[PDB]
């Protein structure tokens, strides 16, 4: 119960942060291939990392394996983009994928189409920047993205605890009540923009085949044999 | 003010659009023909609705268009979820056009889209979403679809109005905070459904103007 209390949860997420991933640009001037290559290599590394991070969130380990895989599968692009926005929050106009990989808007034009994605990331980052998004609020929101990715007893509980944690953090700020409700709303409403950039990103990534298993999974869940 | 805004959103509600099913057993075509007929009629009314929203008509004609342009599919799906809320397992497109999850199989693909809607509606049903709450959430979907002075002002006012609505409930503060988070967290699912629907709708050619639109804004000549 307590390991899931505002200060406890905040503490655990504070130290669950994945390790920073390093990567440096290539020799020649960026092309569409080299560009994506770097970002893919980079995205894959952080993903292996995103697993051990999820495992450290109070109780994630007790959710069925199917649900673990489900949430991570449904929310991984949003989690990446939020990690990316967060670390690019104090450097307006630039996306800090990694220390030696600090690309500004224009360089994205190396990979046809990513431009609109870069602007979405850049514009959402700005919103968090005006809000003066704090590291503690950030940690709660990232985890919330993980648990709010799809839609039980445990799941919802785990999610509401992360929610209670964020109210708590915003609460130790001193601002009145009406401004605590406002910040909560503003912060959460940016979740639509994150999800949206994720969908846009997925679509673009996909552009650059398996057997449909949607019905079968329902059948399986319905029969109750899924994991 | 909160009470004012609510009252104004209430009476700003679009009329209910009446449409009926066709003769023969729904075909992928006929099915999508009925939904498209319905949506366009609703979209027509949507403009009028957005115009009644306090302050909207003051935003440059460009922002108005941009907002409606980017949020219309969510607004629609939000309206659909609201009227299907008391009909589990069903999507109430109109009084005469109600479809079960299974009938959606008339149009190849929309099934996953129908499950997204029914499940979100399911979530709102479990939160016992209230009419006034719904009113605020809708305008909120319209006003938060894109990313100024008046804009944010307008958006924070509806947001104030929502907190206010949740406040006359009487639940403790911790619970009021909880409900605001749970409702707004549900926006991400609404936006997600919308993106999925757009992808599918699109599946069933113009010149890229994105870069040109930026320049035009940079040069400050856009509307
Ligand atoms: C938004 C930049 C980005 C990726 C990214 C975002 C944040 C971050 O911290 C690191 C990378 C990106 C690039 C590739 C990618 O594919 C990996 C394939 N794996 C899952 C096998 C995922 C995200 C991207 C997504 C779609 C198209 C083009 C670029
Ligand atoms: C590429 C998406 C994905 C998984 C996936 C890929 C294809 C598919 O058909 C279904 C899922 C994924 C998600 C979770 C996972 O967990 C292993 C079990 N627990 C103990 C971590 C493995 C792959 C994932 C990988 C790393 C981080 C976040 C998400
Ligand atoms: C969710 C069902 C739906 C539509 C809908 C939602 C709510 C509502 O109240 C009425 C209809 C839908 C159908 C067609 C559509 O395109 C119309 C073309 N216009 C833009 C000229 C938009 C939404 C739909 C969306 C994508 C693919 C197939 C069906
Ligand atoms: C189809 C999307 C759209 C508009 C649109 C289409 C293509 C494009 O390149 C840009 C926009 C749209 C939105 C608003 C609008 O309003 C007119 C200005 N005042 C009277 C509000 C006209 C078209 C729309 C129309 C009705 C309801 C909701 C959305």
């Amino acid at each position: 119960l307590d390991a899931l209390s505002p200060e406890q949860l905040v503490l655990t997420l504070l130290e669950a942060e994945p390790p920073h991933v390093l990567i440096s640009r290539p020799s020649a001037p960026f092309t569409e291939a080299s560009m994506m290559m770097s970002l893919t290599k980079l995205a894959d590394k952080e993903l292996v990392h995103m697993i051990s991070w999820a495992k450290k969130i109070p109780g994630f380990v007790e959710l069925s394996l199917f649900d673990q895989v489900r949430l991570l599968e449904s929310s991984w692009m949003e989690v990446l983009m939020m990690g990316l926005m967060w670390r690019s929050i104090d450097h307006p106009g630039k996306l800090i994928f990694a220390p030696d990989l600090v690309l500004d808007r224009d360089e994205g034009k190396s990979v046809e189409g990513i431009l609109e994605i870069f602007d979405m990331l850049l514009a959402t980052t700005s919103r968090f920047r005006e809000l003066k998004l704090q590291h503690k609020e950030y940690l709660c929101v990232k985890a919330m993205i993980l648990l709010n990715s799809s839609m039980s007893r445990k799941l919802a509980h785990l999610l509401n605890a992360v929610t209670d944690a964020l109210v708590w953090v915003i609460a130790k700020s001193g601002i009145s009540s009406q401004q605590q409700s406002m910040r909560l709303a503003n912060l959460l409403m940016l979740l639509s923009h994150v999800r949206h950039a994720s969908n846009k990103g997925m679509e673009h990534l996909l552009n650059m085949n398996v057997v449909p298993v949607y019905d079968l999974l329902l059948e399986m869940l319905n029969a109750h044999v899924l994991r």
